[PDB]
């Protein structure tokens, strides 16, 4: 009856503006993993959709003061969009306010260094200060450290929230650029699948080291009680079971790898 | 109000009989990953429970003809249990008849060989016959090959269902024993986490080879429309975020690894 409003975010290689996008219109000006994923889900759920880029360019966090949800989560919570299709992490605080399909991608927080950086693990970073390190300000990664009770991760958090100048960045591209220009003096803590993607991008000067600090997954989100919830969940399971999600990952990560 | 009836299955190291269990009673008779997980979930959701072993010793499949569900899924579907806590794979067909919490453990189908077997991937396997290979005669792994349309997995499936003598086994233990006693002439297709578990068990003559064929997860299951659903799902997320699920895996997989 109505065109589904999808909220997503400009994050390579999930959703990106096609080259010379000015000559394009609607959904055709975007390309990426979640762009392809959106098409598949729509086709399987039988619905027309419109891709929109989240107004504040954020994922989703609740302000402790105003208790207001921002980012894509907020878009769904306050009814500005019908569904969110992006690298959105399934978390307890978010699951309490919105619904998540089963994960369409598995991942965990990882460490990105400039090749050559004498860092092999989180503990390595924790017991040193020569090499600074941070995370995306805002996001599930930052929250992980902020809420963790585990010795190593709590030590890291006390360091990061106190660091000066700030060790946090506004976007992934900023973290990546910061690592690249810090001559091995800055390590970026980000989600493994993004870490892996950048490792295959010129100038091929970064790499993921160590194991993941945790294990989470990205899920398709819908506002609570949404009628699309059930169908989308089944669509995600179906797509994964047919190997489609694996192919989409290959296509955007390695088929187009530049290293 | 009522003691929650938990249905689980004897599958090491998820649920196992303690030494001299005849000396013990109730839940104290069992130990393992799911036993610990069950206790953690119950504590967080605030309910008393009784661990029970699924009658037919199966995970859950629908009979094509009678369309009746067996195993743990069947116990939930037909109201014989309130919740299922075990290495139960989240699949589309199952999600259509029961509810699953988000995954508490990630996995994928993998290849188990006796040390020295000249096999490294599903493709090697599919391109030969001297080395027999199969899976459990029941479960998601078997179902994966049965419904797969990917050339490699289809070829493998056509071989397995035609194979004589039968390459399917009644249980993991049998799959392992067959691998262990086949002089390298039999490979077992099983879920990664079990493969990894057995690789750390004496005689230490088996190992995992190649990447996983797929990417899936185990979830706590409840009957569709169960009131326990929400709280359980939230509990799994919390346990994961606090890092308890990772601790339980280390404890049952590596802390007591015998190799
Ligand atoms: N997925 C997270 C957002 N997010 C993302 C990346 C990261 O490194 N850290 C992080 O928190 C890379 C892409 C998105 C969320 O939902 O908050
Ligand atoms: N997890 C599956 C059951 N199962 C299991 C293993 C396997 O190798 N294959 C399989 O289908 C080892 C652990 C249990 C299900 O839910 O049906």
């Amino acid at each position: 009856n109505k065109t589904v409003v999808v909220t997503t975010i400009l994050e390579s290689p999930y959703v990106m503006m096609k080259k010379n996008h000015e000559m394009l219109e609607g959904n055709e000006r975007y390309e990426g993993y979640c762009v392809d994923l959106a098409a598949e889900i729509a086709k399987h759920c039988g619905f027309k959709y419109k891709l929109t880029i989240v107004g504040d360019g954020k994922y989703g966090a609740r302000d402790a003061d105003t208790k207001i949800w921002n980012g894509m989560v907020g878009e769904l919570v306050y009814g500005k969009a019908d569904i969110a299709i992006a690298p959105l992490t399934i978390t307890l605080v978010r699951e309490e306010v919105i619904d998540f399909s089963k994960p369409f991608m598995s991942l965990g927080i990882s460490i990105m260094i400039k090749k050559g950086t004498p860092i092999e693990s989180a503990e390595d970073l924790s017991k040193q200060t020569e090499i600074a390190y941070g995370t995306l300000d805002s996001g599930s990664t930052k929250e992980f450290f902020r809420r963790s009770k585990i010795a190593v991760f709590d030590k890291m958090w006390t360091y990061m929230r106190s660091a000066e100048p700030s060790v946090f960045v506004r976007t992934t591209a900023e973290g990546v650029a910061r690592v690249r220009k810090s001559k091995g003096k800055y390590a970026f803590l980000l989600e493994s699948t993004m870490n892996e993607y950048i490792e295959q991008r010129k100038p091929c000067d970064t790499m993921k080291v160590g194991g993941n600090l945790d294990s989470k997954g990205y899920g398709i989100a819908t506002p609570k009680g949404s009628s699309l919830g059930n169908a989308v969940n089944l669509a995600v399971l179906k797509l994964n079971e047919q190997g489609l999600l694996d192919k989409l990952k290959n296509k955007w990560w390695y088929d187009k790898g530049e290293c």
